[PDB]
């Protein structure tokens, strides 16, 4: 029936359930982190439970950390409850589960970073959402390990497909020791992909030239800027086609060009923006940050964007070559108990 995902505490007094690992960012909103707590009364001993969600910017090796920045933190107190209506899945939880399984909810605000680990190779950085829940008699007070319970979910970015225009054409002249210029121009299919679907370019190339288009090169490249703790910026190329297709002096040629960029071909590759550690295989690259108007660029810690190149090889050697933008959004989103734990493939 309905997956529920469960962790527990090391000692196994305490236990989060929460519906899903991954909440969409829809822009104007984020899917609630609905869950519930289940506690052993024996070992509660008139202790409070609470539950924390913490998005940090983090910098360095995970194996005293160098560099941790918390861009948003949220507390709840699950038990004594505090003086919220609760979601279909949370009433069906806690009716299964028993009076011990006490309800939490968090609204994760929409302006903050999905989530993004940017892997350098052999150091890395990223954002990260946790949900921590632990007993103890106050937030003062230090907490035990075997007390707590840690489960990183993720935020994840979704975008509708655009209902207008289509996406603006780029263009290049360039003139080639010649007298008329070389026209080279190309559009994409789609302002908005989702991973895994392929990318459609189409080619133009008006050659006024007396030179010859000996190879034509499409490709898409990743740009991650770090902007918090160690400002950088990265470019990787992520799916690359070279085709042999001249364009003769003086002719007009068309053509239209498909890629599918994929994080299994870029497993290896560094400085790679991926929305989740690179050993979960619910992991793809990075989903295009989205700016909005008047944002604080810094707090967002990774900015990712993708474009689509066209580069023209030409006979002499010498480049002519356009980029195109486009956004790239995690798919559409789609009692048993299920571990957290994220599988590896």
């Amino acid at each position: 029936g309905t997956r529920v995902f469960k962790k527990a505490s090391p000692n196994g007094k305490l236990t989060v359930y929460l519906g899903k690992r991954d909440f969409v960012d829809h822009i104007d909103l984020v899917d609630p982190v609905d869950g519930v707590v289940l506690v052993d009364p024996e070992y509660l001993k008139e202790r409070r439970v609470y539950v924390t969600l913490t998005c940090a910017f983090r910098y360095g090796r995970e194996d005293g950390l160098t560099f941790r920045k918390d861009l948003f933190v949220a507390n709840v107190q699950s038990f004594p409850p505090a003086p919220k209506p609760l979601t279909r899945l949370q009433e069906r939880l806690i009716k299964k589960l028993g009076e011990h399984a006490y309800p939490f909810t968090f609204e994760i605000p929409p302006n903050l970073p999905c989530s993004v680990t940017l892997q350098p190779g052999p150091k890395a950085c990223g954002v990260d959402y946790e949900v921590k829940a632990f007993l103890a008699e106050n937030l003062e007070e230090k907490i035990h390990k075997r007390n707590s319970v840690r489960l990183v979910i993720r935020k994840v970015q979704y975008a509708p497909e655009r209902p207008g225009p289509q996406p603006t054409a780029e263009t290049t002249r360039q003139f080639l020791m010649s007298d008329k210029p070389l026209h080279l121009e190309a559009s994409l299919d789609k302002e908005i992909y989702y991973h895994g679907e392929p990318i459609s370019v189409n080619v133009h190339v008006t050659n006024n030239t007396n030179k010859t288009v000996k190879k034509i090169k499409i490709s898409v490249r990743q740009y991650a800027d770090i902007v918090l703790f160690n400002t950088a910026q990265y470019k990787v190329p992520v799916a690359m086609e070279e085709a042999d297709d001249t364009v003769a002096p003086s002719s007009t040629f068309s053509k239209v060009y498909t890629l599918t960029p994929f994080l299994a071909n870029n497993r290896e590759k560094r400085g790679l923006a991926l929305d989740g550690k690179l050993k979960h295989e619910d992991t793809n690259l990075a989903s295009s940050t989205l700016l909005r108007e008047g944002a604080n660029r810094e707090i967002l810690g990774i900015i990712v964007s993708y474009k689509v190149k066209v580069k023209l090889v030409v006979s002499r050697s010498s480049d002519v070559a356009v980029e195109l933008p486009f956004t790239l959004m995690h798919p559409k989103p789609k009692i048993v108990f299920e571990d957290f734990a994220r599988q590896r493939l």
